[PDB]
């Protein structure tokens, strides 16, 4: 009769097993195995060593991680890794032979590299370094460099500036091989206008003087990078000291003033796809562009234009949806909100069609979450149509000749234990890996994409299983509360022996930003699993206004006016779990981290009464001080002239006196790049001038997740206290 | 039966009264009253009108202050007062004219004064702007450029760096008028190769990306500002476009190395006096320069070179004593530690003789803590010698011509209520009003020099008086307890009925800094009156090692090592306090701010078991992150050729383990230009990386004082929650 301690969490004590596959042909994969990579083959257990227990230790301990060339001929050994950001990081890399088995030594390359890629093809290498492109075509031989206009801070070459790599690409690359790698495309980023932010940096206790980053960060409304877009011929540089690249213009429609890239897509090899965006993420287009053989330039004609609009709101989810196009790349298919508001898949034709671009294949009060895969003759994708549960994930099937012909792959399986999938089909489709994170523990298998049949289990977590036997492990209820004649979603982790009868104290659990989700079927061991298991807590999550996947209307809610109905229905939510009876309303508290963290310090600040207290982490205090391309699309600039209005009346330092009714906790990384701390520092100053007492916590030289080891631990022991002290248990 | 609320704290329910005046001549002053200044007849209470409740207000309600020219003809209306630091200020000014009845208007004085001052004689005025000192010979005539040498952050001419402004004079200024007025002395700072530190600024809420303050700060061992000495002839000015001054170039025993000047004294008007100090203030000159009429040339001859030592530790308290010179300037009497480690008066002659250039005029287990005046005939000072108490003030008095017509002024008045008094003697010392901060309340008296006839009283407290009678105020007793054979002053502010039986929670209140002294018999209305007046908390001082005036064996005592036995004699003082029975050892705590932070936080951090909680406000965290002239003075160089050990020793981060064994509450200012707010960034991230959960709490913009109106109030309410939540209150 063991509970699970917050040690339990702190220390991972029970780890959760999974299979991570690396596909390297239509019926093989790699997978890492006590630190040898297996190659596997799909249909028969078949394995066999691919690199062993050995080279990975050549570069120590050090090596951070391993990208196999697709010939798989060589072999990209990363080390010496050093984070920057959310997703950039700088490392040092060392190409291993497989053929003549041995580190290749002579061309190296630079020991401090800022991203790297092999081709789709054979060996090809593409890096960025000190901001500048460079190209290897094969291993051996000698570094050709591509770009030197590069500058740090200034001018980003084939990499995002912080603003791109956080808010547009989810990452630091900036290139793309086309298919064959005759081309490489990249953007180029100039930051000189754009503004910078300073925070300070402590370092070792040894450092006399603290350092001061500096980074350009464009605040809403301020003036953000600017883009270009080249692609340049990858098979002349031998017989050059240095090739010109080809540059292509954003459309029209769109250059009259600020505006972003989207997205790129290579379709062939003589036609590359590139998605552009205003500043004002209302209008979006996406051209198709064409390389011409005689005069060496690539067009994008108007014809081959299309545009996607928002009425409502904005376009996609974060940004406008990833194309998919067929062989002959004549049509492709793309997620977008269809007449009801819903995101589902249709086709398009390279040429645009007088408002007739699209044709659904998919309808339904549901959506479609992502395309995995397009075959000659089917479409993989996964969606949460199953059961009406929009926190649910499954995989489904349509053959393109037949739209009838549409097939869940997921949804009978585990009924019990899966109903959250990931999926990861091999290069042509002809086997899939599933990936349970469904209400049980996480169940991965392989199967034979033809007819299903379930080739083998990769990885049931019968250890984990094991272990979680002798242990008092909380439930999850995933169901829904209908407010003014909607369904909306919520979770639940009940605490052991949960007996619906008595009172248990309430912890809300929010982030709730623009599309987010917080109630699904994933298996997770979390803080809240203990806050459960041992201090018998119910911690509950809702996803109301402005959110998941439940089409438009529910998500754009929120439009033009953040800090409102997210923040409200999070309270009506609250109600409503009391009027379920088991919650003692004398202890009903929130806590939330980034975007979570702005609406718990709106909520407590709403003087609502229905809280006793709450833990903001990094949270935004108003939406000046973040920046630019995230808060402007769901907020407009912060001028007269647009959306001035709603800036200011959504601030958290404009409700302190309703603090005077609340136990607050206030934690912010020294670091953050992100949530600059500015954010908290405007707060807590903003509660001193009102002459409310409250609880601060500064981390520092923490990052926005606040994730060092030490720290991590820290923070999560510390908010315990808090609410021990605040529930009157500990 | 009312006890003195918080609130009495927060918003100074009770006033205490003052009569500060301003000596005008032999026998007269000037006082404020209802905004109206008025000039009295000591002697009889013969007023009069000076300036009236008028005027002032012409400037609105932002006049900041006022300064009536030596030959009353003119006032300064200072206005638009804005702070720099713990002495620096910028302000605008207006000459109005008393004769003329009304503002000069002409030759107005720039709308950003950093400094001005009128001579000593006259109505002449010399004013720095720009870091550029400039002189009116007169109110209504055109202003004089003295130097253009100036420039913000780098060049100071007449105004001290910050360094020097904080730890060198007391104040901003550099600027010395001669009497007569001839001359203008000054000093020109040169901030070159000093190091700067940056922290960063929020201001309000809707300055979108925050500022950040640099300011040239050398931290022990850095490279430290460079000084230069002039005087410019300001009987010229009207004959020239531009004069030229004569530097005065510091004593050869001194320019070898790094080296500071440490202060400047006019003797008559031909001859001045300044002080020298070594980087190492183990050494100090002090030189007497004469002026040359022919070859117009200052000369500092070695014959008149003056050298003051210590083997024990530095020189003077901060740093030497100011000189106090005849009329005829052929002797000077000066504060200097005699054989036995003591500090007293002692006589010198411009020229210097050989290992006897003293002669002592004071002897004593005692010392004079400061020379308030020089007659033809008689030497007014001020010392603890009165029933040996060190921490008592009395003004005593010697006959020149008969060292032993020495007699104490102040002793007998009010023993019971006076005992720490504050004198204030007129221009020639005919009449002299003494300040009774003593442990009653404060009274102020002026007195016929002559015979001490007190002619009357300027303030008793009856209005505050009258009020505290219905309200339980708390006594403080001044007693000393014996250590190693030693007296060791210590002071309790103990709750109203203070029963000796009982056991009360005790709060050991911190400094201990070198040559400071926290317990004194001066009234005083603070947070510890409220903490016993309705807490029934004991609030304990204790001067231990290194500290106030008993001689250098107790000052010098912690030379070459802070954080040492200052630190331990603060824990045997617990331990004594304890073996007086009316202590609950289950409830002792400590805080203290500044360099009392830094005790607080090393005995907490030392596991001696004897403390529960503490608090620490803008602590030091490691003497490398303080400044130079400081840090230096008690700890030499942090370089392994001087005591790098030490400074390593003397980490609050070394002992993050111990304070598993303690609740500490960690607090700091966002803004803090003296204790750089890294020096608590560090203490946390120790404790974290320890694991030791602890309680912070940062304030925004905030001061090393943090004594903006709502953060003072906001810092005790939160510091008095600390405290009831550990003292198991509240
Ligand atoms: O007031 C004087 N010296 C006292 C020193 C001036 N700044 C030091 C300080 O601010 N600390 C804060 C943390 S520990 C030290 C104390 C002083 C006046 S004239 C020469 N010295």
């Amino acid at each position: 009769r063991r509970t699970y301690t917050l040690a339990d969490y702190l220390k991972n004590t029970f780890r959760v097993k999974s299979y991570s596959l690396r596909w390297v042909s239509d019926s093989e994969y790699l997978y890492k195995q006590e630190n040898n990579i297996l190659l596997f083959n799909a249909e028969h257990g078949n394995s066999s060593i691919f690199l062993e227990n050995s080279t990975f230790e050549i570069f120590g301990d050090s090596i951070s991680d391993y990208s196999v060339s697709p010939d798989r001929l060589f072999v990209l050994l990363e080390y010496n890794y050093v984070k920057q950001w959310r997703h950039s990081y700088t490392a040092s890399y060392s190409i291993y032979d497989l053929n003549k088995r041995q580190l290749i030594t002579e061309e190296k390359i630079p020991n401090n590299t800022q991203w790297i890629t092999w081709s789709q093809e054979g060996h090809k290498l593409a890096y960025v370094w000190k901001n500048d492109i460079y190209v290897k075509i094969e291993p051996h031989l000698p570094s050709h460099r591509i770009t030197s206009t590069g500058k740090e801070n200034v001018i980003f070459n084939g990499i995002n500036d912080w603003v791109y790599e956080e808010e547009i690409f989810g990452a630091y690359s900036a290139l793309w091989w086309s298919p064959n790698g005759t081309f490489l495309a990249y953007a180029q980023f100039n930051d000189t206008g754009v503004p910078l932010i300073e925070y300070s940096f402590y370092s070792d206790e040894s450092l006399q003087y603290p350092k001061t980053v500096w980074i350009p960060y464009p605040k809403a409304g301020a003036v953000n990078p600017t883009v270009k877009f080249f692609i340049v011929n990858t098979d002349s540089l031998s017989s050059t000291t240095t090739t010109i690249p080809m540059q292509i213009t954003a459309p029209a429609s769109v250059t009259t003033g600020d505006h972003y890239l989207c997205d790129v897509a290579w379709v062939s090899e003589d036609r590359i796809s590139l998605q552009w965006l205003r500043r004002i993420q209302n209008y979006s287009v996406m051209a198709i562009c064409d390389y011409d053989k005689t005069t060496l330039v690539w067009n994008c004609p108007t014809t081959q234009e299309h545009i996607e609009t928002s009425a409502t709101g904005w376009c996609g989810r974060f940004r406008p949806a990833e194309p998919h196009f067929t062989s002959d790349g004549s049509s492709f298919y793309k997620i977008v909100s269809d007449k009801d508001g819903y995101k589902h898949i249709c086709q398009f034709q390279k040429d645009r069609k007088p408002e007739q671009v699209c044709t659904f294949i998919t309808k339904g009060a549901w959506e479609v979450i992502s395309i995995e895969a397009l075959t000659s003759d089917y479409l993989y994708y996964i969606s949460n149509e199953y059961k009406e549960m929009p926190g649910g994930r499954n995989l489904y099937k349509i053959q393109l000749t037949d739209h009838t012909n549409k097939k869940c792959l997921s949804c009978d399986l585990n009924p019990e234990r899966c109903q959250y999938y990931s999926v990861s089909l091999s290069k042509e489709a002809k086997y899939y890996q599933l990936g349970c994170r469904g209400p049980g523990l996480p169940l991965y298998t392989l199967h034979r994409s033809t007819d299903q049949k379930e080739l083998r289990v990769l990885e049931d977590n019968s250890a984990l299983d094991k272990m979680l036997q002798d242990v008092q492990m909380p439930s999850k209820k995933l169901d829904f509360i209908v407010l003014n004649e909607t369904r909306f979603w919520y979770q639940m982790i009940l605490p052991p022996h949960f007996d619906k009868s008595k009172k248990y104290p309430l912890l809300i659990d929010v982030y709730a930003g623009p599309c987010s989700q917080k109630a699904d079927a994933a298996f997770r061991l979390n803080w809240a699993t203990y806050l459960a298991s041992t201090e018998n807590i119910i911690v509950a999550s809702f996803d109301g206004r402005g959110s998941g996947y439940q089409g438009d209307k529910i998500m754009h809610a929120i439009n033009k006016r953040l800090g409102t109905l997210e923040v409200e229905d999070q309270i009506e939510a609250a109600r409503q779990f009391l009027k379920m009876g088991f919650v003692d309303s004398k202890r009903v508290a929130i806590w939330g981290w980034s975007y979570g963290g702005y609406v718990t310090s709106m909520v407590l600040g709403s003087g609502s009464g229905v809280f006793k207290c709450g833990i903001a982490v990094a949270p935004v205090s108003r939406w000046e001080y973040y920046d630019s391309v995230y808060t402007e699309r769901y907020m407009g600039l912060p001028t007269p002239e647009d959306n001035l209005d709603h800036y200011r009346n959504s601030t958290v330092m404009s409700r302190a006196e309703n603090f005077k009714q609340v136990e607050y906790l206030l934690i912010h990384g020294t670091a953050d790049d992100n949530v600059h701390f500015q954010q908290s520092a405007q707060i807590s100053k903003a509660l001193v001038d009102a002459g409310v007492d409250f609880q601060a916590m500064w981390y520092t030289d923490e990052d926005h997740g606040i994730a060092s080891s030490t720290a991590h631990q820290h923070i999560y022991s510390h908010m315990s206290h808090f609410l021990q002290q605040c529930f009157s248990l500990r």
